[PDB]
Parts: C-alpha cells; structure tokens; sequence
C-alpha cells in the first residue's frame, strides 16, 4: 500500500512546508562523498565552457546496447544496426564482445570476412584482462584493417572489496598486465592497424587519484603518442550522483592525466539518476574528448546516454553534430526494430508527441511564429532563422511535422 | 539517410574521420545570442549539495493531463488525486479552470466532496484576462486555501511574436493581474489565498528583465515571510545546458527584492532530456520548490519527473518526504491515470532498471549480495544496484 509520510519535519523546516518525514530507509544510502569521495577540483572551468564543437562519437549500441536486450539481435538486426550507425556518420562503433560470446565473435568473423566494414570506420571490440580472452579478442579481429581493443576492469572502492577481495596495487597490476598482453598480441597480428581503450570499470565509484594512477600505468606500456594515442574511457558505470560532479571529476582527470596531448578522454554515462545526458554534455565542456552512448538511450538498467539527444542538442543551438539526423523516423524505426523497444512517446526529437501542442493558447503560439517567419521570408521560409513559440527546432528538419490536436 | 559528407573542422583532429553533415544549423543560434549571456558572477551551486527535500508541487493534473492524447476521465483525475496526496504531496495543481470546464468541474467536485485534507493546499493556473481570474476565484468558492498562479509569456520571441508588444507593456499585463487578484481575494474572504507569478517562457527572456516583472508583481501582492509569494521560473522550453538554468536560477534568488518573502520554484520541461538535471542544479541554486510530474508526463518531452528527483534524494540518503516504497503501485496508477508507459529504461520505475542481463555483472550483483549477509537494515552494497529493489517494493531480476 502506499502511506502518508507523517514523521517529523525536519529542523529549520519552514512552516509554509507541511512536508512529513517519510518511512522511507535513509539509513541505508549515504551521500556520494562519503560513499566515494569528496570533489578534488579546484577552479573548475566546465560551467565556463560552451560546446562549440561536435565530439568524436562512439556507439555501443551493438555491445552495451545488445547486451541489455530482453530479445537478443538476430545476426539479422546487428547487421541492420551497423549498417544505420554507418549512413548516420559515426566511426568508431563497439561492434560486441567476441571473447565472451559466440555470436558476437560470428558478427565481427562476419562483418571483417565479408568486408562490411568502411574505410573511415573503425570498429571497437570488448574485452576482459585475462590473457586467454585478449587472445580471443585478438582472433576475432584477425583481418581487420583498424581495431580499437578495448579491455577493462572494475576498479571502484565497493568492487575492490566484494568482487576482487583485493587492494589497489593487484588491481592495477590487471589493467597492466592486461596492457602488457594486448602490446603482445598487437605485435603477432601485423598488418591491423591497432588501437587501445582502457576503462577503469565503475570509475564513479572510484578514487580519482586511483583512477589516475592506474590510467597512467596503463598509458606506460601502451605508450601513446598525439599520433597514435590511447582512448581512456570513464564510465558512470552507475550514475551515482549529480552531474556536476561526473564533470568535475572530468576535469579533474584532463587536467591532471599523464601524457594528456596522447590520450582520448571518453566519457561513457549510465542513466540511473536520469541525468546521463546532462553529465556528457558538462563532461564534454570539462574537457573530454570523445562519448560513448547509444542511438535513443538503450543500454543496462536505465540506459547509455543517448546520442540522438546530444546530436541534436548540439544542432539546436547551431552546431553541427556530425552525423545526419536529417530523417529521424527512419533512424528510430530502425533502432525499434534492432532492438525490439519503443523510443518513449516524450524521448526528445523522437518520441511520438515531442512536436505536438495540445494547449489552445499554444497552437495559436506556434501559428504566431509560423505566420511571422512567412512575413520576414517573403529569401525561402525553409532557410531562415527558426523562431517559433515551443518548437525548439523546426521538426520538418529531422523530417517531422508539427501537429496541432 | 545521408552519411555527412562535408569536410572536417579547421583543426579537426587526424584521429576523428567526422565529416560535416547536411544538417541546417544556421537556422539555429547559441543560447547565448539567441537570448542573452551568462549574468552570473561566483555561482555557489556547483559547490552546494542537496541535504533537504524541496517543497513538492505536483502538476500531474494540469501541466500533465493537458499533454495527454486521452485526457483523464473524472474518474481518473481523481485517482490521480488521491495518489498525490497518499504519496505525502502537500501543493497540487489542479487545473486551469478559468479555460476548461471539465477542470472547473473536478475544482468544483473535489471542494465540495470535502477531498482536500488540510495540509494540502490545491493550485488553479490562470492567465491575466480579468474575466479569467474572475472565474478562477469562482471555481475556488469554498475551499478553505487555494494558491492561484497567474502567469504571462515573458520572452524575447513572444513579446515580438505574440504580443507585438514591449517589455514595459508586457509587465503591466502581468502587474494588472496581480492587482486584479488582490481585488478578488478581498472579495473572497474565507478562503486563505496565496498566489504564483511565472514569467512563463522565463528561458528565453532576458534575466534583468523577469526580474523586474517579478519583484513588480511582487510590489502588489505584498508578501511577507508569514505570507510569501511564489514565483515560478520555468523552462517552458527547455533550451541549454542546465548549469545555465542553475545559474539563471542563482542570479534571481540572490537578486529577486524582498527575497525571504519569496518561494523560489523551478519549472523544467525536458526537451534538451535534462529536466532532471536543471532541477537538482537549481536546487542547489537556492530554489525552494519543484513543480513537476510523475514519471515526467507533461508538454512534448514532460514535465521534470517527480520520481526521479525524490528518489535521487532517496538513494544519496535524503528523505525526499515522498513514499516511494511501492513504485508498482505508482507506476500502475500513473500509467492508469496518463493512458502512457512509464518506459523499460525509466530510473526506478521502468520494467528493466533493476535487471541484470551480462554474466559478470550477474556475478558481481551476487558477491554483493552474499557479502552483505538484519541485512535489509545495513548499508546498501551492492555492485550494478543503486538503490535495494525491495526499498521501493520490487525485485532484483538475474536474467
Ligand atoms: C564495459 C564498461 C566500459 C561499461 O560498459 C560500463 O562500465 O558502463
Ligand atoms: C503554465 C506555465 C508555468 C508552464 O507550464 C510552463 O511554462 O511550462
Ligand atoms: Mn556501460
Ligand atoms: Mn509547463
């Protein structure tokens, strides 16, 4: 049943709150400071910072985004998958997780022997420290002309103590070892143009100073250089707190990550909060370089943030995003299908009603701003400057319409 | 679809293949010259976290039921209704009576039936005609405290568009109402009334300018800290980045006059999908009130999710003063009431939010688990699970 909170107001409570304390178990959570850490940064300069610029993209829908599926894509739907990922204009795509699973090592046997892949695409694979799986790794690449290997291990302070039953340095020692393995392997398989990502896994629930440490190790023997430099990946893992603090943690790492003009700091925000978007696009003015996420917001739990909300965020206040969301319908009908999941009615640019007014004095709003761009227009409607009371952008420009109902 | 096909960037990095797409951006402009820049000098936000509950206003029945393609029947409106007020809300927007008689008919039934308990105060939106705010006290006959919300469109856009009018004579519309509603309020002793002033499209009006309409509305209303005003700033749309909203939000509440006579609230739509993060980061602003919808049903994107933000509180150990431990309920409720999924991905509510799927995450969730082993009392600690499913009565799913 559901119960009115009836406990005490708090201290200092204004009386204009009637407000009671809830039963909820509080006791059970503590703030993310005491749970993590507290803020390292100083001078933050992110809140200073607006996105000029469109980010080096990397979507997972094919790994995250799979991997979170109730209906597995059929080889059938990874194809189609990759293939709009390709027309949209992103390069570097997380194409599964072929160590682990037999079927995502049939799709990368698939998509290098039949020659899937395009020139400026780089696909990005998966994968755990254990040698015998970055050997996997390497296998399942074997033909490719670029690969990002990607390999990864959980670092956070929780994960340190229930999963590892280990201390900092043994951590760090697998993301080593882990790095010495695939500088090996890299040097067996020549030909392939090899690339490296490190994740230090659950990183929101990790130590920055850790974090830096174990990036720097791991930096120390793949040895980037500003032409063939390393992607260090930060997960939200889970969205632990607001994303401010995703930011400053940001910031904090570009600016104290060793060789930083070698590296590609990449941010890869989980939903729990609701707040993934907002902790990309604050994460990306602190200084990150590159995201990870997934078309419409699939991806575990609540989701990788969504790349259709941060194209098109960038687009609507006048830059380019880089990739075509010129047909929007077309983009989510495919991801529907590939991933058998609606997009929400209310999903921003795509859902089914986000260009629709419903309220009298808002159509009439609308049909202001509509009848006045006509005036200034009579150059082409089509090419002026948007302006319309509540439709953010002409929805015509990702191929909808505006309906009034 | 088209692969952007322009050339890169001047200074584009050699390692980023991104190619210029077709797309019309010069049809769009910065915030920053599309209204104004950042007025805000030592923003404090980003170093304040929440340790409160926000005063809650739920919208569900206005702001909400507006949005939907099947409005609520009266039946439903008031299981909706009684949700809010079973959840602990204690300020509930009830609807736009002036302008719709199916809402001056549930005002009416829910006054009349004796539905309102004495700590909830029910809200009614009006806009500035004085035959509207006439008809609003009407619809409010009897009921023993209401808050009437008068509101005007401020922005840029609109003064031009819309009202063909300056900024001057746009204030006095909503300075007109304001006088127009103490009138009325005197001639309705009996119910305790207290009022709303937004500035609606507030994102996209100048801020020295929503100000000035602000503290004007305010001259007339006189509020005093025993009986304050509530002004309302909303992200009608929702336009930037919400460190800019924060911000705009902490310029005001430092600068609005006769601040302690004033309830600061926040009004986030979520077509940018940051409702959510406009809200916390104008709460640390030093806003004191939150209007938004459960699960974020509201205009296109929705209102901010009044989930959500109480169970962010919930799980960084802040009483949001909200019952949260049945979300099915809720949830089964909302989506009666909407006619309208909650979504699988949703935060807390959704069908897969507590679902692990990968082996080692299965694994981990398990290490987890066993290391805890009265264990629902002690700390939560467990990889991949934010928050104790049975906390919110549902269940970790390994699948
Ligand atoms: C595999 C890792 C990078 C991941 O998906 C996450 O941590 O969110
Ligand atoms: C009525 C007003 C306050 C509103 O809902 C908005 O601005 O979004
Ligand atoms: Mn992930
Ligand atoms: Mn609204």
């Amino acid at each position: 049943t559901i119960v009115k909170p009836a406990g005490p107001p708090r201290v200092g409570q204004p009386s204009w709150n009637p407000q009671r304390a809830s039963s909820m178990p509080v006791n059970r959570y503590r703030p993310f400071a005491e749970e993590v850490e507290p803020i390292r940064l100083r001078n933050r300069t992110w809140p200073d910072r607006v996105i000029d610029r469109a980010p080096l993209w990397c979507a997972v829908d094919l790994r995250d985004g799979n991997q979170a599926l109730i209906d597995p894509m059929s080889p059938a739907r990874k194809r189609r998958m990759f293939d709009l990922l390709v027309r949209m204009g992103y390069k570097e795509i997380e194409v599964g997780f072929p160590s682990a699973s037999q079927t995502d090592f049939d799709f990368v046997r698939e998509i290098i022997e039949q020659g899937a892949i395009p020139d400026d695409v780089t696909i990005q694979v998966l994968t755990q420290c254990r040698p015998e799986l970055i050997e996997r790794t390497f296998q399942a690449c074997s033909g490719a002309p670029r690969a990002i290997v990607h390999f990864y291990n959980s670092t956070s302070i929780l994960q340190r103590r229930v999963v590892f039953r280990a201390n900092r340095a043994e951590v760090q020692a697998i993301a080593t070892d882990g790095a010495r393995k695939c500088v090996e392997q890299a040097a067996k398989y020549p030909g392939t143009q090899w690339r490296f990502e490190y994740s230090p896994e659950s990183y929101t629930g990790t130590e920055l100073e850790y974090a830096k440490q174990v990036c720097d190790a791991v930096g120390e023997v793949i040895a980037p250089t500003p032409e063939r430099p390393i992607i260090f990946n930060l997960p939200a893992t889970v969205e632990m707190t607001t994303p401010n603090v995703y930011a400053d943690s940001i910031e904090w790492m570009s600016r104290n990550l060793a060789n930083r003009e070698s590296v590609i700091l990449s941010l890869h925000p989980h939903n729990d909060r609701g707040t993934a978007v907002a902790a990309a696009e604050l994460g990306f003015a602190a200084g990150a370089d590159r995201i990870e996420g997934c078309l419409f917001g699939n991806g575990e739990r609540t989701g990788n943030v969504c790349l259709v909300t941060l194209g098109l965020n960038l687009f609507s206040r006048g830059v380019d995003p880089q990739i075509d969301f010129s047909n929007i319908d077309e983009i989510r009908r495919t991801v529907e299908y590939c991933n058998q999941l609606p997009v929400h009615e209310r999903h921003p640019y795509g859902g089914d009603l986000v260009y629709t007014a419903f309220s009298g004095s808002h159509q009439d709003a609308i049909n202001k701003g509509l009848d006045a761009m006509k005036l200034d227009a009579d150059c082409d409607v089509d090419d002026m400057l948007w302006q319309v009371p509540y439709l953010p952008i002409d929805p015509r420009d990702v191929g909808r319409t505006y309906e009034a109902v």
